[PDB]
């Protein structure tokens, strides 16, 4: 698709089992979603943005699928204002800004 | 063009005669640079980003070319820790997410 940006570009997602909205956010390095579980092993981490950092958890090798695109990389979990999909996984669906 | 997201979409920027990197940020609703100066009145803004809440400057109404292509529109300076170019001069470069 092509989608424009008068509004937030907010699309579904499914992760652990479950489906989620999140943001296609192409400021964002990294994919970070709100407290879930996850299988698998994990690592804490630091992320910062505007307002600072959070602490997260961060789980390697998930599968997600993004507006029906299937992606695999690491996601980050923690207290997150808004669920984010960052360019580690936006390229692996072939996600492009064109103007 | 068209720019993918291997790495972070860093451009160019000019406001005030002065060049500045930014980020295009699709998880931005709004543009926000680092402390500088500009002309006029502003006016209070709070923003919510990963890490919290901030106070910002919201400048209305300013200059700015992002990548070659000029836009006039609302700028917020304040302690950001990159330059983001949000929806509001993304939309106005006619910038779209593809994939
Ligand atoms: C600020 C940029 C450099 C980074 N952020 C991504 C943004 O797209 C963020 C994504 C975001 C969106 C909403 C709430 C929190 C974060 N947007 C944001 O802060 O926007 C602010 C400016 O406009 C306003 O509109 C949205 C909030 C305000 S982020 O969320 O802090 C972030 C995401 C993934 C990351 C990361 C930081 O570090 C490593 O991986
Ligand atoms: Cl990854
Ligand atoms: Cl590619
Ligand atoms: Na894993």
């Amino acid at each position: 698709p092509q989608i424009t940006l008068w509004k937030r570009p907010l699309v579904t997602i499914k992760i652990g089992g479950q489906l989620k909205e999140a943001l296609l956010d192409t400021g964002a390095d990294d994919t970070v979603i709100e407290e879930m579980s996850l299988p698998g092993r994990w690592k804490p981490k630091m992320i910062g943005g505007i307002g600072g950092f959070i602490k997260v958890r961060q789980y390697d090798q998930i599968i997600i699928e993004i507006a029906g695109h299937k992606a695999i990389g690491t996601v980050l979990v923690g207290p997150t204002p808004v669920n984010v999909i960052g360019r580690n996984l936006l390229t692996q669906i072939g996600a492009t800004l064109n103007f």
